[PDB]
RNA sequence: AAUUUCUACUAAGUGUAGAUGGAAAUUAGGUGCGCUUGGC
DNA sequence: GCCAAGCGCACCTAATTTCCTGGGGGACG
DNA sequence: CGTCCCCCA
């Protein structure tokens, strides 16, 4: 139904790079010639060494960086922190902030790079002078010596370190995290003291001061601003961090911090203080943790040997366990008045053994001080009665009889759980003599060895479960009736038996750690800028070159001794060629115009005049204030008589520039050298000539291979595959670009062949798709799982470069309110997020009709008339909870994110189908970032990463069976979201996806647009009155069944963004309560008025139920509205159930029933909770573009987009 | 159950469909368990 | 039984930065 | 004096 073609004028926009992987098979004596030579042995060493150089190199560059960061003292600090926190800032201030805010920045950025040493940090000299200089043991030094005359292979690294050292607000920069993170955390602390600084005791503040600051400090200097400076440094946010969060001692003491403090105190009074942030770590530093841990394991057979000696029949820990147990079975030869249970967490242990439940002591106490203090329910009887009970220490088990029953004994209980808990202990000690003999012997490494493992932590566990319950009845200790018979024996076994704690720490920290595994690694060739670009006139320098024969491609890689080989080949009249890359690439002619022609070198060839070297060394042809048009023009017209006079560049390109005279800037040259600064095509060499070079060992040759390449495939290839190609296709005119800086890595076997699953050769293999009617697959061949990982590697890494030259520059999300705005019928895909559903879709035209909706749990997929579904959503959660569980039994943890990205790479293609067949925008949540972090622990969430890979998809969307040089094909991608930065930097618009608040798009009636602005939370009595008469009318319906509540929105708080006001609400069908119940609203009313002898048939019901006295009366009544106006039913685990009720009727008499168009296949309104939500998310960006049509276009960047919800409710509930 | 790699496959027999930006560096987060002090 | 503040250990996940280069130049045999 | 690693912007 689209009106408009809007994704065509979205290509060639903006350039982004990729990179396309293959396998490298080596042709030939390739192979041979390698191992003979040893190069792989080589470059697996020099992997490991580099890696070992560059922590040499850090060790200096962190030394570097902390002896600036001690000695530099932050200028504008107070200043900025004044404005920073200033909360009635004009804009004119907003960019006063910004400066300061550079200005700290540079401060930090300036410090270090003004030691003179500092250039030379990112030079060879780091590797050939200064680090040997700054070593000292004669390995280390050798080390560095090694890579002398290879330094160039740091260069990547080199940028990597100088990122920490840039003045701008970026992520990896020491200034970004001292000035954007750390202060702003620091100033964020100092509101936060101000706020809660009275909380705390004197004792409290100085216990941290001397044992966290040395007595040094008092802890208010580290809410000053001009104390900042101290935390610039590592060794400074330790300290600061120990302030917030104290510290663990060597004996086991948890030192308190403020944030303990804060929480004890928000725990006692009820309140919600807030807390303080923690300030980041400084970039580069390895730092030691101020609390103390003890040292762990480090071998199977220490841990095998700890968990023989200490927990055998006959070690200490066994002992204490049998002292115990004689103890608790000699009860009652001990005063049960005389042995008490610590109040608290040892009371709630002790009260769910003996009664079931953690409160069950609680709740009968409160029945007996009740009892004592009762004449209503104020929250002060409850502050006093908590308090009271607070203040009991412990509790005698005496104490404890008389809340028994009289079948039940309270001791008598208690000595059966013990022999229950002792029971076990035995019942796994026996499973667990295999290994408590001496000649027992692993077979699996204890890291692989789940069955060894699940012997250990069950018989730890079984201590750990004694343990705990024993704990209980250490009492308080200083009980006066403190039968020390009973407790100078408790006390001895208990603190043996508490050694197990670090013994069970120290085995699941061993046993759960994942065996390492090797990593693929760089070749080199002994180049150590190895292929570094494609130029043919570099061929000598880089070593790798790329041929093709017919539809196969190579990689053809010189030995160091033989540079030359492939250039003196020459074509053969008579047999076959191989077709040789010609490739020339003139990269950032900005940079290198005038680095070739006013070199020393040209400008001894060419006299240029004095004029033209002015103009270079003044700048005057630089747009900026000492621009001269007229200059400029000379410098370009000695740069083009150059170009003309350098057989180098002017053979290779086919330049074409325009006049002079036509040209603004200098720019708009070097923009026309740089589109015409590309040339690939392909020359003949002799195939026999090239072969010979392969078997002398002089040329090595890989076949650049993926299946899309092999003999037998037929299929639709690969995108990337379609990219390679197309790098060497005449029909690309510079489209998609070959770049240098290709890489190639071996990656060894992980596999042995004899350990793989094998499917032999003409034995059927099952198939799995129960909609695919051929139940069985049999081949000639065998076929194993996983085969790639069983052999040696050679993987080779390519990167590219689309729309490098692009012309179709302007503000994307401008242009795309200039087309909704004159779209006729613009169509929207709404998608909403979701636990119950992970993705739903509903797609809307212009006037909200639905067009589409439907789940994306399951991907729905046709080959040929057999359908393929793949629950994605019940994979997850398999996957999900096997991660769950893998972390609970110390088992191998397995990855999610794969699936994830394979089921989003589904939704991603079925998106994209959608927006190209419906010409549509999409519509999404404005979840801000402190939402999407707190759905991360449902590892199900999906969204983070959908939004991800969708907005990589729409960054250049191309549809692969399409014509690679149509629109929207290969060459010409649409390009219909911002080139991706980064989350941070987007804003509620990118591209054609629009961002909008979610309030009431789920809980929202769609047929009226009602919803719930009622608190229905009972309070109390007086509360709930109100309530009722805050209605205009309460009566039962005899002629309908239902009761009918009249409102006006106007007579309740908190209602202003509801339109209509004037509602009838009905207890029309039934809710599901939430473990759950359904309830029938109508008959519980009734149910609910006939328990308190209310006439609810009396007409006007209000007045009559506000004369009830009982609050069970009004909580249950409360209750009941709750479940009335709850719209959204849901049982968690059926997902058959999530519907969607109205309590209010539309303009024909009927109540939305989310049910009644699930049934049908083409449904009007929404068929459940999530897809309304979809529905209405859809229907906000509907609005924006209402906004759109609104405005002229010269405004349209002005237009707001985030309905207020005010606005959406008008809108809701007059769209019907 | 094959893969540049990932997911789902066997798709008609060494493979099929879709996806796929690498490399390096930095940093943050999440799950789980234990311990300390607490709340329900 | 659940949860909070903090410390620790094991694991997996992911955000944000940089580069995607030929040719002059020199150190070095 | 040519080769090869370095360095640039
Ligand atoms: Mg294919
Ligand atoms: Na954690
Ligand atoms: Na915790």
């Amino acid at each position: 139904g689209s009106h408009m073609s809007k994704l065509e004028k979205f290509t060639n926009c903006y350039s982004l790079s990729k990179t396309l992987r293959f396998k490298a098979i080596p042709v030939g004596k390739t192979q041979e010639n390698i191992d003979n030579k040893r190069l792989l042995v080589e470059d697996e060493k020099r992997a490991e060494d580099y890696k070992g150089v560059k922590k040499l190199l850090d060790r200096y560059y962190l030394s570097f960086i902390n002896d600036v960061l001690h000695s530099i003292k932050l200028k504008n600090l107070n200043n900025y922190i004044s404005l920073f926190r200033k909360k009635t800032r004009t804009e004119k201030e907003n960019k006063e902030l910004e400066n300061l805010e550079i200005n700290l920045r540079k401060e930090i950025a300036k410090a270090f790079k003004g030691n003179e040493g500092y250039k030379s940090l990112f030079k060879k000299d780091i590797i050939e002078t200064i680090l040997p200089e700054f070593l000292d043991d004669k390995d280390e030094i050798a080390l560095v010596n090694s890579f002398n005359g290879f330094t160039t292979a740091f260069t990547g690294f080199f940028d990597n370190r100088e990122n920490m050292f840039s003045e701008e607000a970026k992520s990896t920069s020491i200034a970004f995290r001292c000035i954007n993170e750390n202060l702003t955390r620091y100033i964020s602390n100092m509101d936060i003291f101000e706020k809660v600084d009275a909380i705390f005791d004197k004792h409290e503040v100085q216990e941290i001061k001397e044992k966290i600051l040395n007595s040094d400090y008092d802890v208010e200097d580290f809410f000053e601003g001009e104390f900042f400076n101290f935390v610039l440094t590592q060794e400074g946010i330790d300290v600061y961090n120990a302030i917030i969060g104290g510290f663990v001692t060597e004996s086991g003491e948890k030192i308190k911090g403020l944030n303990e403090y804060i929480n004890l105190y928000n725990q006692k009074t009820k309140q919600k203080l807030p807390k303080f942030k923690p300030l980041y770590k400084q970039v580069l530093s390895d730092r030691e943790s101020l609390s103390f841990y003890g040292e762990g394991y480090t071998s199977d057979e220490e841990v095998l040997e700890v968990f023989r000696n200490t927990l055998n029949k006959n070690s200490e820990i066994f002992s204490s366990i049998k002292k115990l147990e004689k103890l608790f079975k000699n009860f009652d030869e001990y005063s049960s008045a005389g042995i008490f249970v610590k109040n608290g967490p040892a009371i709630s242990t002790i009260s769910k053994d003996i009664f079931g439940e953690w409160n069950v002591i609680r709740d009968k106490w409160n029945a007996e001080y009740d009892d004592i203090h009762l004449k209503v329910v104020t929250e002060k009887y409850e502050d006093d009665r908590r308090k009271s009970f607070k203040k009991i220490g412990s509790f005698s088990l005496e104490q404890l009889q008389e809340y028994a029953d009289a079948d039940l004994s309270v001791v008598e209980k208690l000595k059966e759980i013990i022999i229950q808990k002792v029971d076990e202990i035995y019942k796994v000690y026996g499973s667990s003599e295999k290994l408590f003999d001496a000649d027992f012997v692993l077979e699996k490494s204890l890291k692989k060895n789940d069955a060894v493992v699940a012997i250990m932590k069950d018989l730890l566990d079984s201590v750990k479960s004694f343990e705990n319950y024993i704990k209980a009845f250490f009492g308080e200790g200083k009980e006066t009736n403190r039968d020390e018979s009973f407790y100078g024996d408790f006390v001895l076994a208990y603190d043996i038996l508490l050694k197990v704690d670090h013994i069970y720490d120290a085995i699941r920290n061993y046993v759960t750690q994942k065996p390492y595994s090797k990593d693929k690694f760089k070749l080199y060739f002994q180049n150590p800028q190895f292929m570094g670009g494609w130029d043919k006139d570099k061929e000598t320098d880089y070593r790798a070159t790329i041929l093709r024969y017919g539809s196969k491609y190579y990689l053809a890689i010189m030995d160091k001794k033989y540079a030359k080989c492939l250039q003196k080949i020459d074509k053969d009249d008579v047999n076959g060629n191989y077709e040789k890359i010609n490739y020339k690439l003139l990269p950032g002619p900005n940079k290198m115009l005038p680095k070739v022609f006013f070199s020393k070198k040209w400008m001894a060839y060419y006299n240029p005049s004095e004029d033209i070297q002015k103009i270079y060394k003044n700048g005057t042809f630089k747009k900026g204030d000492m621009f001269n048009l007229n200059d400029c023009h000379k410098l370009i017209d000695f740069f083009k008589d150059s170009i003309s006079r350098y057989p180098k560049w002017s053979n290779a390109y086919d330049f074409n520039f325009s006049e002079t005279e036509k040209y603004k800037d200098i720019a708009g040259f070097y923009r026309e050298v740089e589109e015409q600064g590309y040339k690939v095509s392909f020359e003949s060499a002799s195939k026999k000539e090239v072969d010979k070079l392969v078997e002398e060992g002089k040329l090595y040759m890989f076949q650049i291979y993926n299946k899309d390449f092999s003999d037998k495939s037929h299929g639709t290839p690969n995108l990337h595959t379609m990219y390679f190609k197309l790098l060497f296709d005449e029909n690309n005119h510079g489209q998609i670009r070959l770049s240098g800086g290709a890489e190639l890595f071996m990656r060894r076997a992980s596999l042995k062949k004899e350990e793989l699953v094998v499917h032999p050769a003409n034995s059927p293999i099952a198939n799995k798709n129960p909609d695919n009617p051929k139940k069985t697959t049999t081949l000639s061949y065998d076929v194993y799982k996983d085969k790639r990982f069983s052999e040696d590697q050679y993987e080779l890494h390519i990167p590219i470069a689309i729309n490098k030259c692009p012309k179709n520059i302007f503000k994307i999300n401008t242009e795309v309110r200039v087309l909704l705005k004159h779209d006729d019928n613009p169509y929207v895909i709404g998608i909403d997020r979701g636990e119950r559903n992970l993705l739903y879709i509903v797609v809307v035209d212009g006037k909200g009709n639905i067009v589409e909706q439907y789940s994306l749990n399951e991907i729905i997929n046709n080959f040929n008339g057999i359908r393929i579904k793949t629950d994605y959503h019940s994979l997850l959660d398999k996957k999900e909870k096997e991660r769950f569980e893998a972390r609970q039994n110390w088992t191998s943890i397995e990855n999610i994110k794969e699936l994830k990205a394979g089921y989003i790479s589904q939704v991603v293609h079925k998106i994209c189908e959608l927006v190209e067949k419906y010409d549509a925008v999409i519509a999404l949540e404005d979840l801000n970032s402190g939402f999407k972090n707190s759905r991360v622990k449902v590892e199900k969430q999906v969204y983070q990463k959908f939004e991800k890979m969708l907005i990589d998809k729409l960054n250049y969307m191309v549809d692969k069976k399409s014509n690679p040089c149509a629109t929207g094909g290969a060459l010409k991608g649409y390009q219909i979201t911002n080139k991706f930065e980064s989350f941070k930097s987007m804003s509620t618009q990118n591209g054609f996806i629009f961002y909008i608040p979610a309030w009431l798009t789920s809980k929202i009636d769609p047929s009226t647009g009602f919803v719930n602005l009622l608190k229905t939370k009972y309070t109390s009595i007086a509360d709930s009155k109100k309530f009722i008469s805050s209605f205009d009318r309460i009566m039962y319906v005899p002629e309908e069944d239902l009761f009918e509540f009249a409102l006006d929105y106007k007579n309740f708080s908190r209602t202003d963004a509801d339109y209509i006001k004037k509602w009838k609400l009905y207890s029309y069908g039934n809710r599901i309560r939430i473990d759950w119940e359904e309830v029938c609203l109508t008959s519980a009313y009734k149910e609910l008025f006939n328990k308190y002898g209310i006439n609810y048939q009396q007409g006007d019901i209000r007045a009559l139920l506000c004369e009830q006295s009982d609050k069970a009366f009004y909580s249950s009544f409360m209750a009941l509205m709750s479940l009335m106006l709850q719209m959204r039913n849901s049982i968690t685990g059926r997902t058959d159930v999530d519907f969607l009720i109205s309590p209010v009727k539309n303009s024909d008499g009927i109540f939305y029933d989310s049910r009644n168009y699930e049934a049908q296949e083409n449904a009007i309104l929404p068929k459940n909770a999530d897809a309304n939500g979809a529905y209405n998310i859809a229907r906000k960006v509907l609005w924006a573009i209402g906004q759109f049509k609104k405005a002229e276009d010269e405004k349209l960047d002005k237009v707001k987009i985030a309905i207020s919800n005010k606005e959406w409710l008008e809108y809701a509930q007059t769209s019907v």
